[PDB]
């Protein structure tokens, strides 16, 4: 990026809501980024499911993920959640997070090339260890907002280290919401409630096209109840309202 | 294959609308629509033209990328959302007529008329200006063949780079939810003159859990205000089959 300010009135949204987190939005024209909290714009956080969008790229990237239309079939075992037993596209599989599919996904990938393509993304700070299937979800891997937009901001522009294709296959996949006068792409994560003195994290990043201009997003957000889930979405969509860039 | 389901009709006669919807399921090999004859009946293709000129610039280098910036000269356009810098995406949302005439100039005769040849695209007919064919010249498309065109779009089977066809699918996004993803594009001749009613269209497609829906709807139109049949009708139908809503 070019430079961030802290603008510590984006604090209102969160004081009104009782919530620790942060929030990071960037215009690309200026190159200039805002955010309520400098300090933890720059802290590091498990991606959780937000690590499905560089998971998706390294498995079209090694030919482990076929293309956009492959089907990953349901073999009819149990899941963890119901909206997962079902056969789904690379769309469905990212946007009702289907971890046990990204875990296939990752184990096939395996450390050394999972390993190799986090060091070419410059993705956090590229700790895989403690299981191939589970590093984003409750290992070491972390990743502060700004890292976050970087890395989308690298993916917009075709930029990582992957063919455009693709990039274009995973960009496709992130569209969340279509308007005439704007399209949001995003991806939302949650680690978990945590334990005792140690929350569980909340995330929604992804960037958000409007005329001719582009802005990348991330937010997270400290969490220990599941009730509070929505406020990762509704506390970033009414900053983005408030500065005019949706709603 | 292209079966009647005449219950579809119940849709149009309440609006005393003279039209076809052709939806096909998985693929082109298997569509049904209210009226055969229609599905098959060629129409100017207005602004739906803009999915293959969009194609076709990308693939000449006349739209140089993905995020191309088309600047507004400052000089009057025909409708005040077009009087502005636009992206691609922008440019086919709100039907920049002005950018996609200059993307058509660029690309030639010789050029527009060898890829059309190359997507089946209708009749092929681009005389009566190079930026004008699709508006108010010869060029015409059935219901039918734009579901063919879609569905090759979708599959990346056109004689153009999967890139570019990614591109321009991604500029077709037009309704994002949890459960379905609709690409599409409207098109609007005009009035029409008398006796020689305009046409409207909305084609497109919706990707749905594992499966593709492509769509076709077309309609006589000789006012404006019927416009918004365009999408009613084909939605309610498609609604009613339980692909979208």
């Amino acid at each position: 990026m070019g430079s961030i300010t802290e603008n510590t009135s984006w604090n209102k949204e969160f004081s009104a809501e009782a919530v620790n987190g942060v929030f990071v939005l960037c215009k690309s024209s200026s190159k200039s980024c805002a955010t309520n909290d400098l300090a933890r714009a720059s802290k590091e956080y498990l991606p959780a499911s937000t690590f499905k969008i560089p998971n998706a790229i390294i498995g079209l990237e090694t030919g482990v993920i076929k293309n956009e239309h492959q089907v990953f079939k349901w073999d009819g075992k149990p899941r963890a959640m119901k909206q997962w037993e079902r056969d789904l596209t690379l769309r469905g599989a990212i946007q009702v997070s289907a971890v046990p599919v990204f875990q296939q996904i990752a184990r096939e990938v395996g450390e050394v090339r999972m390993q190799k393509y986090l060091k070419k993304f410059s993705y956090g700070n590229q700790n895989i260890s403690g299981g191939i299937d589970k590093f984003w979800l409750e290992g070491q891997l972390r990743i502060s907002a700004v890292n976050q937009v970087e890395f989308l901001e690298s993916l917009y522009l075709n930029k990582l280290s992957a063919s455009k294709e693709n990039q274009l296959i995973v960009k496709e996949a992130l569209v969340t919401e279509a308007a005439p006068e704007y399209l949001v792409h995003s991806k939302t994560g949650f680690s978990g409630v945590g334990t005792e003195s140690n929350p569980g994290v909340a995330w929604w990043v992804g960037w958000v096209e409007k005329e001719t201009e582009v802005y990348f997003f991330a937010f997270n957000m400290d969490i220990d109840n599941e009730s509070k889930l929505p406020l990762r979405k509704s506390i970033p969509t009414k900053i983005m309202e408030s500065e005019g860039i949706i709603g």
